[PDB]
């Protein structure tokens, strides 16, 4: 039993870095948090536009927790036009389905001018952020960061918080839609680190751009160690870190402390999170911190641009002429050999599940799971089935049927031919990644090289482009659990499919039901005189 501090990071009172967060968890207090979904306006980077957040900003109100801390967040939808439903990124919702945030999986969505209480226990600790899950909501600002405290791998001084990495549109995601559901993806106006960036808008007509956009700044006090949250949250963006002359100590990926290792630059895909340690042990000076857009992965038109600034004297106000380390440049995740979780977990027997993603265009550009392309029923969310004591789903629920042999492995293999490497997010599970290969998946040959001893383990992880991923979770998660690729145009083009865990094993408190029941009365009300009928996957 040891106290958490600057030189002993590892301990957190009678847990640590060692206890197994799956099994066991703290008990902390209640938070109680209220957030209101607003139709804003902002100027993030000297370009006045829309926007729809929470709270009026861009980022998101912070909520941070302690491992252990049961959590109840009020969400008051007060857009006129959408409604909302929020996601609490890799959060287990272990005993909690109908609070992971999918409209037509998990909730119906929230009306315009109702509440809905997300209630739920952090049973894990690290870097994440909550988001909306209905539709294309995020990429218009509607984000925030969710820190969990707890203990970590490497020691570290001062925790500098969550450095926010995407692309950014001049215009919302909803006026861009119908043209990038045709196929190709905009190349957006701008990037923003931690919200903020320069755009010149010195020979603009458009009297929206007013310029006096800023560069992000981070000051470093030569000699501490700084703990940096860095989350690639972009609509369609893959970075790879790195800050110059600086080394970055990696020591978790998403919610899983790892074995620290160093490098230069770090490939983030979109919904991925990264804790590392950087310490101010250069020269002091100022120093471009670079995003280092990959250009190969999308298209932006400004890529060179998703830079920030750091400096060991803050009151300096030259930009940085420091000379950045040359990228991988890939759209790679990290490499599995690096991702090793400090907590050593080995993937058990198990049933395997193979699913292929493949492309159609039917009213517009679709993705396909098994030839199906995701599209929910807002008003009919898989949990109302489920309660409704359905196990047989649409076709276009995309389910795959789990029921316990205690392990799966999930094989999802691109057959598209397009080389994206997708970001695929599982919700309700930590999964293990057994092989994450630019390869053709041979189900006779392929599984015999799946590693199944303490193999990388996160929440999102690439699908390599024209290969394969194979995640392996554990049935410890009764519910109806969203997989799909975090590429918002992706998903919103039907790049999903869910599982259904152990249906018959979802538990659900008597009041957690009449809310839910509510929430969808609530939205079968608004439905009939929306100004706007869902027009995407739902996701
Ligand atoms: C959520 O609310 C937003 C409003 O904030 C809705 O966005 C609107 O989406 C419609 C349908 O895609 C857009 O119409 C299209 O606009 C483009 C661009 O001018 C045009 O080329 C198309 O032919 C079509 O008219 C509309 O622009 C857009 N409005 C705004 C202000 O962005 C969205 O549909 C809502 N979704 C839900 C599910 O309630
Ligand atoms: C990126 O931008 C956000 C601002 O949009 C910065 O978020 C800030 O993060 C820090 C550290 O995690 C938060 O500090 C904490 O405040 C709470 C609540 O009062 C307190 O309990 C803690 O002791 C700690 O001071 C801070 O709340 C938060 N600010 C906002 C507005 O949410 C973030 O720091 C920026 N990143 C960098 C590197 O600058
Ligand atoms: C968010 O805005 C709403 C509406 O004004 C307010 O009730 C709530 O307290 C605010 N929450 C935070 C965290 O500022
Ligand atoms: C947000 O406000 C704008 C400007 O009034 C409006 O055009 C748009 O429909 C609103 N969006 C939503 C989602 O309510
Ligand atoms: C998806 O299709 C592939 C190829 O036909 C088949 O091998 C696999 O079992 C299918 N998966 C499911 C879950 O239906
Ligand atoms: C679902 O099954 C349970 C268990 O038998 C039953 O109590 C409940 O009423 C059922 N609900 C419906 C709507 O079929
Ligand atoms: C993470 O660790 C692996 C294995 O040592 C390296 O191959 C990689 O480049 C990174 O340091
Ligand atoms: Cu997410
Ligand atoms: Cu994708
Ligand atoms: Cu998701």
């Amino acid at each position: 039993s040891c106290a958490n501090s600057a030189t002993s990071r590892s301990c957190w009172g009678e847990y640590s870095i060692d206890t197994n967060w799956y099994d066991v968890t703290p008990t902390g207090v209640t938070r109680e948090y209220w957030l209101s979904v607003e139709n804003s306006t902002i100027t993030p980077d000297g370009y006045t536009r829309s926007a729809m957040t929470f709270n009026g900003t861009v980022p998101g109100p912070a909520i941070i927790a302690d491992w252990g801390d049961n959590l109840i967040i009020h969400v008051t939808n007060n857009l006129e036009h959408n409604g909302t439903s929020i996601h609490w990124h890799g959060i287990r919702q272990l005993g909690s389905l109908e609070y992971d945030g999918v409209p037509g999986v998990t909730q119906c969505p929230i009306a315009p001018g109702d509440t809905l209480t997300y209630k739920f226990q952090v049973t894990q600790y690290g870097t994440t952020w909550y988001h909306s899950h209905f539709s294309l909501q995020y990429g218009d600002g509607l984000f925030g960061p969710l820190i969990i405290n707890g203990p970590a791998t490497a020691d570290y001084d001062e925790d500098v918080g969550v450095i926010f990495l995407q692309d950014w549109a001049h215009e919302s995601v909803f006026e861009i839609w119908d043209t990038a559901r045709l196929g190709a993806p905009p190349a957006l106006e701008n990037t923003l680190m931690n919200g903020t960036n320069t755009f010149d808008c010195s020979a603009s007509t458009d009297p929206n751009c007013v310029g006096g956009g800023k560069k992000f700044e981070l000051t470093f006090v030569e000699g501490t160690k700084y703990r940096l949250r860095l989350i690639n949250v972009g609509i369609d963006s893959h970075f790879e870190f790195a800050i110059d002359n600086h080394t970055l100590t990696v020591i978790a990926n998403d919610l899983v402390p790892i074995v620290p290792y160093t490098t230069d630059t770090l490939l983030i895909g979109i919904g991925q999170r990264y804790d590392v340690i950087v310490e101010a042990n250069a020269a002091a000076d100022n120093y471009w911190i670079r995003g280092n857009w990959g250009t190969t992965c999308s298209t932006n038109n400004e890529a060179a641009n998703a830079t920030g600034i750091l400096r060991y004297d803050s009151s300096s106000i030259a930009n940085p002429t420091s000379v950045g380390t040359t990228p991988r440049g890939t759209c790679e995740d990290e490499p599995v050999a690096s991702l090793v979780p400090h907590l050593a977990l080995d993937v058990g027997g198990y049933s395997l599940v193979d699913e292929q993603v493949s492309s159609a265009f039917t009213n517009y550009f679709t993705w396909t799971i098994n030839s199906s392309s995701l599209l929910l029923d807002w008003s009919s969310p898989t949990t109302l089935k489920i309660f409704n004591n359905e196990t047989i789903f649409p076709t276009e629920y995309n389910v795959v049927a789990l029921e316990q042999e205690e392990w799966v492995v999930y094989v999802i293999e691109d057959l598209t031919g397009f080389g994206i490497w997708h970001p695929i997010h599982l919700h309700g599970h930590d999964f293990f990644i057994v092989a994450q290969e630019t390869d053709v998946f041979n189900s006779d040959e392929s599984p015999a090289k799946f590693n199944l001893v303490n193999p990388p383990r996160r929440d999102v992880a690439a699908l390599p482009g024209n290969g394969y991923l194979a995640i392996a979770f554990k049935l410890d998660n009764p519910g109806s659990w969203l997989l799909h690729c975090h590429i918002a145009w992706h998903a919103s083009e039907g790049m999903a499919m869910q599982f259904v865990e152990s249906q018959s094993s979802i538990a659900v408190k008597m009041t957690d039901t009449a809310i839910f029941e509510d929430t969808c009365a609530n939205w079968n009300a608004y439905t009939p005189t929306q100004l706007f009928a869902e027009d995407d996957s739902g996701i």
